[PDB]
């Protein structure tokens, strides 16, 4: 362009803009115009820096689209920055150096730097809560520089005068109000409402001046609700009809307990008596907390139920509703908003067992239904509906970013420069001297004899270091002391062997030899400290060799390349959410601080956890309602500072949380991804034998195929299946009668033990005849028959110990209680689960592979607990007072309280889960991946002390940083590698197959394909019109919206009608909620009577009418006939279930929705693939629950388990294993069953069976557990898979063909124009020149008819062209293969044909 602008540069163009509405004017495209925006590189024209063309304008070198008045500035880095030059009334002019060094500051990037150097030591001053009286100072040094930003920007723009101004950019006034405040509170009596200096922290917004990926990255996060649409609609509607429900059932059902008993009035009036001492009045006397009553081993209150299936208390007690709702009176059913919350906690899958068991114990154990029809609702369908949505929305952007780049794409290193003459120094290390050495070693080092060597040295050093427990003697520490220094040797020598084999030029390639050096530097600089003083952590870094198998493993490298990816490819995603966590953090603790201070009140200094007076709590608490527990610090809150405040930060903080965590799991997931019967056998050892191709003629010969053939014809018959299911089905149903009270049954044992005799002898029996019936083929080549033969032989095992008499030998006893295992048979005689455990079998290899690595990288943390951890678990308590610690200043160690237990009293005493060796270690690693029951670690790793000392109250506060980086590291990424592996298998086997499902069989097939299809319509007018006036001035209402649109105000005025109902109240609402009632059933059934002569009895059709009817009229005059019985009123409990009936009416409004009827579509198209998976879990938890009947009958009653939740029977089993199958609390239930001490169990008790002691033994608890959980989890993410693929791939449209009605007219106008006889003949010779011009172009051009000639076309007459199979072509040239439409047309060519 020019060096410099010129006055009259500009001239030429200013003269004619002003004139484009006039004469320059007298297609538009709204485009980018050529790309060319701000803060890109955008090399296209030149590609050539300039010399020195630096800071200054350019004449617009761009369409003129969006020229105008603006120029563009380069800096060094050639960054677009575009400027509107106008006038700016004073005395200012676009050319005056006023604006030149505005500019010239603007574009250059220093000034950048500056303000990174600025607000990031804010963000360290802001983080402070008793800040010094100094600060204030400070404070305006920080205003000094802000404002100085804003000024340049005007200079180079103006402020709101004509176009691209410093308020256009919707991230700029953001700064603006930073600036008013920053002026404002200096010089202005603040105002009397304190608190509002917690607006400061929002400037942290402005790390969004970063740089433009941060800009890019929140416009693709916001550019994801907007699709996300009708979700939240479903999931409103769905919670709220949920809540309904609820609230019609458990009303008033969480006030019950018991109080000692009362008595009567004995005279006088108002005085109730009780144990000598009397009160005023009733209300006085239910009220007072002294009369009630906790339950055991807890500080709460226990509840009561007067059904029979409900639980009591014991004698001198009577239950009555009386009280405080539980849990300081949050959570209940009274009202609407509280079922609303309750559900929404339901949801999220917060700690809702304590709200389950309260429910139970209440309301009575046949509600657990309830419950079941929630979790299946509620807990999966709706997650995986966002989860679908949001992955398609970002796979479609994903999709568009590089088809952009696709469609666009086609249309010094040196800087000192002075070490190269050092090279003439290096790699010729070899020196002058000649040597035969470096011969030698370069042919020693050899790959594949060497290095395999070298392997082994690393796997045992891993084991070597394993060998660390508590209680050992000097020759352990030895042993390990002295393999250490053999193995760093080993691996010195092998570095410098290493370097001296290949010259140190070459040895810096791939970095791994970086590695290496850096880690044997590291080691031997540990091993140097080694004296009196400087011990420490001395594991240090030395477990990073295990990673050193990288090489030989190709699995590990997938997770390195995921770590990797975490940082710089998508490294930014990570700093939005740390910035996101921080500012949430800082705002809640300005807002909460000074709110805490009241909540001690006790034992001088008792500050309780999980508080907010400090940025490292405030991070705790985020971090934790982060993982997905969040309710008790809402109740923790709400009661000391508010409770309209506490909801909207927490629910935000979630929603927000919850969706970037979610969002850089996909992004990574991606990256990531990024006749006779055969006799006996084959040829085998027939050569030794060939005794089976006998004379046929004889008897001997006759008679093995006579009766072959006879049981191939007795095993074929369908009876005898059937038979054998119901005998399959007998046998397991046969094991539920052995609980406890079995003894006291006289007349059942001995039938069970019939029974127990003739399923084995009927079964033997069925074995010999298969086994005589085919061959040796089964049982041996055929892999369902060997599970039979083995619990067939374990029950032969079993009968021959029974009869022989000799069953009191002992282990002889443990087979008996491994019958549970006879309902294994039915997972081969329904087709139904073969299919699942198919398509599960065959995806074992890969869920090894990922569970190696995953033991491996577990194993490593295992390593560093068991050391950092070791023995600092002790205490001991005084045994009246419970189990609570004492205190350091009388007893610190176990000597000194070991010397104090004079009279019997002191008790020491270890945590039931703690890191002694690698196998608790284990434990406690998957206890806390699991987030149940990490609080009992957590408070006793900082409670920790010295060696075997008693803990003190937050000694060792900043442990936790431990537990945050293994939740980080261990249950994230081995989350993501795992779902990828089981995706990538899945695919691979649903592209093995074909293009057909896996978990579906033929009839589902059928079932599937059938109802898949989709388009009907039938929109006839078959309504009689007997007088034109009476129904014609109704009919047109009929038709338009407004019936519709009264019908919706209606079914509304119902909702917020039922809205409205809590508690016992006055009569008067009673009344008027009747009165309403009755109208809206009223208006109701004359609405469903209007249809009257309108339809008459054509109306039976497909659409959405008989649904209204049934649902609607007979469920609403059913419940109003049952409440004007008017005579009694018994059994509230099946009058409530009555009127449970009208929430029917509030489903019609789906039938005009938009997106709920395709939702709804998809579970009706998901349900038969749940079907099979729900009879799998069904089974599996069966046997499970016999299983463990038998274990853990009289296991002592302590936390976890009460006595209506408990294995002492069928259904309390049922329902734990109900409750843990979601993993909602495994540690109250593992905790009492693992004890076996004297203090806490008695090994001589009268139990009623013949068995000893109170408690079972752990070792096949910890088992019972653990595979269970495995299992759960594996079918689960089946569900899981199965869900979503469904739902996206009902995500389609395209098209049915039902448009063939419109395709005779061209024929008709033909025959009209020449022959209307729908049967005349054409000529190519006349057809060439007459099919020239032809409107509504379905033909096709001249030189494609003739093609035609021999193209599905009879030859008669004189090779005349017939016009019938014409037409038949043309229309199965798009679907005239079937169908309504074009069937007439085929028809009647076919009547045609026949006269
Ligand atoms: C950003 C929103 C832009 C909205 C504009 C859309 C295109 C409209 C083009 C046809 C109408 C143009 C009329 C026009 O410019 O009139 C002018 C008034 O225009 C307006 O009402 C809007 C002026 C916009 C200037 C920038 C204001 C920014 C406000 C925050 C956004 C003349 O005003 P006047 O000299 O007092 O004359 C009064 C009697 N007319
Ligand atoms: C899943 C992997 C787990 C396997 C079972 C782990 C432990 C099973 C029981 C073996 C006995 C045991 O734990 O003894 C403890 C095991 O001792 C060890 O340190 C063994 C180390 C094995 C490392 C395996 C990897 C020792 O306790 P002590 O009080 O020192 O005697
Ligand atoms: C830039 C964003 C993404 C992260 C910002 C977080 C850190 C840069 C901040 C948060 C808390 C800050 C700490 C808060 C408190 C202290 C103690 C302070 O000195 C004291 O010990 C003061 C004692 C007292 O509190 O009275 C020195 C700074 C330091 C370490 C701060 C250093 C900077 C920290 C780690
Ligand atoms: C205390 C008060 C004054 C705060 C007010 C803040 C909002 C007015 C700001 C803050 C963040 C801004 C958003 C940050 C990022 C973008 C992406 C940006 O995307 C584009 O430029 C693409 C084109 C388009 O979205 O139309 C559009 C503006 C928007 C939504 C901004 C609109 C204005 C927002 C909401
Ligand atoms: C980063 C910011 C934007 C987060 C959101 C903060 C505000 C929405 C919060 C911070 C302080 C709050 C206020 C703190 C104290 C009170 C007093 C409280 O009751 C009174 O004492 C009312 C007295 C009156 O109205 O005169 C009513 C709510 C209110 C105004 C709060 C309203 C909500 C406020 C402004
Ligand atoms: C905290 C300490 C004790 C352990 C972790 C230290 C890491 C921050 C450093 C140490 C060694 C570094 C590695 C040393 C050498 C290289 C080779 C280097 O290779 C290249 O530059 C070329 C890559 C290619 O071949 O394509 C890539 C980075 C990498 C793996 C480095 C990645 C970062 C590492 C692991
Ligand atoms: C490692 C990540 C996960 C920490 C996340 C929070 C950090 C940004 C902040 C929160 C509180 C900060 C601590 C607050 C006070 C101290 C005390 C003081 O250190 C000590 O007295 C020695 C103990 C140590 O440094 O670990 C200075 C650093 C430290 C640990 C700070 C280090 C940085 C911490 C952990
Ligand atoms: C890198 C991978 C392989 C493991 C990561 C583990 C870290 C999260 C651990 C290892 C060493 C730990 C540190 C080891 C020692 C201390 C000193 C400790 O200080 C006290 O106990 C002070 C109390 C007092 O003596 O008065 C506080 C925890 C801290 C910083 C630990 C914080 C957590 C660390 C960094
Ligand atoms: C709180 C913990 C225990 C739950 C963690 C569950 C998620 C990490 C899993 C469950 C369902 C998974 C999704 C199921 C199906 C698909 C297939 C595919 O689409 C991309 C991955 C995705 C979204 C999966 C990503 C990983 C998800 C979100
Ligand atoms: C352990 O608990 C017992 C029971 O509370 C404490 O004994 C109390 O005090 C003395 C003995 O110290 C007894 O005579 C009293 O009967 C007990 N109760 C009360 C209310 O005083 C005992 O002191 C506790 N501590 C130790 C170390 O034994
Ligand atoms: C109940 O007794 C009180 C106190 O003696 C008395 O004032 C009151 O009138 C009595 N109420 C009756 C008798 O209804
Ligand atoms: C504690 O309460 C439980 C609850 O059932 C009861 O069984 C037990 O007997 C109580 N303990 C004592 C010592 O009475
Ligand atoms: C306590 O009251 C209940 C109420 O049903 C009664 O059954 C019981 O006998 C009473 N017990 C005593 C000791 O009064």
């Amino acid at each position: 362009s020019f060096r410099r602008f010129t006055r009259e540069s500009l001239a030429a163009i200013e003269k004619r803009m002003a004139e484009k509405q006039a004469r320059g004017s007298t297609e538009e495209a709204p485009r980018p115009q050529l790309d060319l925006q701000a803060s890109k590189k955008l090399p296209d024209l030149y590609g050539n820096p300039p010399q020195e063309l630096i800071g200054e304008p350019l004449e617009d070198l761009d369409p003129f689209y969006s020229t105008q008045k603006t120029f563009i500035v380069l800096n060094k880095g050639k960054t677009i920055f575009r400027f509107s030059a106008t006038n700016a009334l004073y005395v200012l002019s676009p050319f005056h150096p006023i604006r030149r060094a505005a500019v010239k500051i603007l574009v250059h990037s220093l000034f950048n730097m500056l303000i990174m150097c600025t607000i990031l030591t804010n963000c360290v001053f802001m983080a402070q809560h008793d800040p010094p009286p100094w600060t204030k100072y400070v404070e305006y040094t920080f205003t000094a520089i802000y404002t100085f930003e804003s000024l340049v920007k005007i200079l180079a723009r103006g402020f709101c005068l004509h176009a691209f101004t410093f308020l256009r950019d919707p991230w700029n006034w953001l700064d603006f109000s930073v600036i008013i405040m920053a002026y404002t509170t200096e010089f202005v009596d603040l105002g009397n409402v304190s608190a509002l200096r917690t607006f400061r922290v929002l400037r942290a917004l402005k790390t969004i001046s970063v740089i433009s990926g941060l800009k890019t990255i929140v416009g693709a996060l916001i550019q994801s609700v907007k699709k996300l649409a009708d979700v939240m609609v479903l999931t409103v509607f769905c919670l709220s009809v949920f809540a309904l429900i609820g609230l019609q059932l458990f009303m008033g059902n969480l006030r019950h307990k018991c109080v000692r008993n009362f008595t009567a009035l004995n005279g006088t009036n108002g005085s109730v008596e009780a144990d000598g001492l009397v009160w005023e009045s009733l209300d006085l006397y239910l009220s007072d907390p002294e009369n009630y009553l906790l339950k055991n081993g807890t500080s709460d209150v226990l509840l009561c139920g007067n059904s029979s299936d409900a639980g009591t208390c014991p004698e001198g007690y009577r239950c009555l509703k009386a009280g405080e709702n539980p849990d300081h009176g949050y959570t209940s059913f009274d009202s609407f908003a509280w079922a609303f919350l309750a559900l929404f906690r339901l949801m999220t899958q917060d700690c809702w067992e304590r709200l389950y068991q309260q429910t139970l114990r209440s309301a009575g154990k046949i509600y657990m239904i309830f419950f079941m029809l929630v979790i299946f609702l509620g807990s999966f369908y709706l997650v995986n509906l966002i989860l679908a949505v949001v992955a398609m929305a970002y796979e479609e952007q994903n999709q568009a970013t590089i088809a952009e780049t696709e469609e666009k794409e086609k249309r010094h290193k040196c800087p000192p420069c002075w070490n190269r003459l050092a090279q003439r120094y290096l790699i010729w290390e070899c020196c002058p001297l000649w040597m035969s050495i470096k011969q030698g070693v370069k042919l020693v080092v050899m790959d594949p004899f060497t290095d395999l060597t070298i392997t082994m040295c690393i796997v045992l050093n891993t084991l070597f270091m394993a060998l660390e427990h508590y209680n050992m003697t000097s020759e352990f520490e030895e042993m390990l002391q002295v393999g250490n220094l053999v193995f760093t040797g080993i691996f010195t020598a092998e570095m410098t062997f290493k370097i001296i084999a290949l010259d140190p030029y070459y040895y810096f390639q791939q970095g791994w030899n970086i590695f290496d050096s850096i880690i044997v530097i590291l080691s031997l600089m540990e091993l140097g400290l080694s004296r009196m003083s400087n011990l420490s952590v001395l594991r240090s870094f030395r477990l990073l060799r295990v990673f050193k198998l990288a090489k030989s493993w190709p699995t590990l490298n997938t997770l390195i390349k995921i770590i990797g990816n975490s940082v710089g490819a998508l490294g930014n995603l990570t700093l939005v959410l740390a910035i996101i966590v921080f500012i949430f953090a800082v705002v809640g603790m300005q807002l909460f601080g000074k709110n805490y201070s009241e909540l001690r009140d006790s034992d001088s200094g008792l500050l309780p956890r999980w508080h907010m007076m400090d940025f490292f709590h405030a991070f705790l608490i985020i971090f934790r309602i982060l993982c997905g527990e969040w309710i008790e610090t809402m109740w923790d809150c709400m009661e000391v500072s508010g409770q309209s405040l506490c909801l909207l930060v927490f629910l935000l903080v979630m929603v927000i949380g919850n969706l970037v965590v979610l969002n850089l799991f996909l992004a990574l997931l991606l990256s990531s991804f990024s006749k006779d019967p055969e006799d006996c056998f084959t040829e085998g050892c027939v050569r030794r034998c060939p005794c089976c191709a006998v004379d046929t003629t004889q008897a001997p010969g006759k008679v093995w195929w006579r009766l072959r053939k006879t049981c191939y014809h007795i095993v074929e018959h369908s009876w005898f299946e059937t038979f054998i299911i119901f005998m399959i089905l007998l046998s397991s149903g046969a094991l539920a009668f052995e609980d406890i009270y079995l003894e006291e049954r006289k007349t059942i044992k001995v039938l069970l033990e019939y029974a127990d005799k003739m399923f084995t002898y009927v079964f033997v029996l069925e074995m010999l005849l298969k086994w005589v019936a085919y061959g040796f083929k089964k049982y041996f080549t055929n892999a369902w028959c060997w599970l039979d033969f083995l619990i067939v032989d374990v029950s032969l095992v079993s009968l021959v110990a029974n009869t022989l008499g000799f069953a009191e030998m002992g282990p002889i006893k443990s087979l008996r209680t491994l019958r549970a295992l006879r309902p294994l048979r039915a997972l081969s005689r329904f087709e139904g689960m073969r299919v699942v455990v198919n398509a599960l079998v065959g995806a074992i290899p890969s869920i090894m592979n990922v569970l190696l690595v995953c033991l491996i990288f577990w194993l490593i943390f295992s390593i560093m607990g068991v050391n950092l951890f070791a023995g600092k678990f002790g205490r001991c308590i005084n045994q009246t007072e419970g189990d609570l610690p004492l205190n350091y200043t009388i007893v610190n160690n176990k000597s000194q309280c070991e010397s104090l237990n004079l009279t019997g009293e002191l008790y020491w005493t270890k945590v039931k889960v703690n890191f002694d060796n690698v196998g608790a270690g284990y434990l406690a690693l998957l206890q806390v991946a699991t987030f149940k029951g990490w609080m009992d670690i957590m408070y006793a790793a900082v409670d920790s002390r010295g060696y075997e000392e008693q803990p003190q109250w937050e000694y060792n506060l900043y442990m936790y940083i431990y537990f945050v980086i293994f939740i980080i590291f261990g249950s994230f990424f081995t989350l993501n590698l795992f779902i990828g592996v089981i995706i990538d298998n899945f695919n691979q086997q649903k592209k093995k197959l074909g293009g057909q499902d896996i978990f579906m069989t033929e009839e589902q097939k059928k079932y599937y394909n059938a109802m898949k299809k989709l388009g009907s319509k039938k929109p006839q007018k078959p309504i009689p019109r007997p007088l034109n006036k009476y129904q014609g001035f109704i009919f047109d209402i009929v038709t338009k919206q407004a019936f519709d649109v009264t019908i919706m105000f209606l079914i509304c005025l119902n909702m917020v009608t039922m809205m409205v109902e809590t508690d016992d109240q006055s009569p008067e609402k009673i009344n008027i909620l009747a009165k309403i009632n009755l109208l809206f059933v009223a208006i109701f059934t004359g609405e469903c009577i209007v249809k009257l002569a309108a339809l008459r009895h054509y109306y039976f059709t497909n659409s959405w009418n008989i649904f209204d009817f049934v649902v609607v009229i007979l469920s609403i005059v059913g419940t109003v006939l049952s409440d004007i019985i008017q005579k009694y009123f018994f059994s509230p409990t099946l009058f409530r279930v009555i009127r449970l009936a009208r929430i029917g009416r509030i489903l019609r409004l789906i039938r005009g929705a938009k997106g709920i009827r395709t939702l709804l579509f998809a579970l009706m198209m998901s349900l038969p693939a749940l079907f099979n998976i729900g009879l799998l879990l069904f089974l599996v938890m069966f046997i499970y629950s016999i299983f463990g009947m038998a274990n853990f009958a009289y296991v002592k009653w302590e936390a976890g388990i009460d006595d209506m939740f408990n294995f002492q029977t069928f259904a309390n089993s049922m329902l734990c294993l109900f409750q843990i199958t979601t993993s909602a609390g495994w540690d109250g239930l593992l905790s009492p069953i693992l004890n076996t001490g004297p203090p806490y169990c008695d090994p001589t008790l009268p139990n009623s069976n013949g068995s000893r002691g109170d408690c079972g033994s752990p070792a096949v608890g910890i088992l019972f557990f653990t595979t269970y959980i495995i299992i759960s989890f594996l079918i689960v993410v089946n569900m899981y898979i199965a869900i979503i693929l469904e739902n996206f791939s009902v995500a389609t449209e395209e098209s049915t063909e039902p448009l063939s009605e419109d395709d005779f007219d061209m024929f008709y106008e033909i025959w009209e124009k020449f022959d209307p006889e729908a049967t005349q003949f054409i000529e190519y010779s006349v057809l060439s020149d007459f099919a020239d011009a032809l409107s509504e172009p379905l033909r096709i051009a001249k030189p494609n008819q003739i093609s035609l000639i021999n193209m599905d076309l009879p030859m008669v007459s004189g090779d005349r062209i017939h016009c019938m199979d014409i037409l038949f072509a043309f229309t199965k040239r798009v679907l005239g293969e079937s169908g309504e439409m074009d069937a007439l047309k085929i028809q009647m060519e076919e009547k045609f044909m026949a006269a």
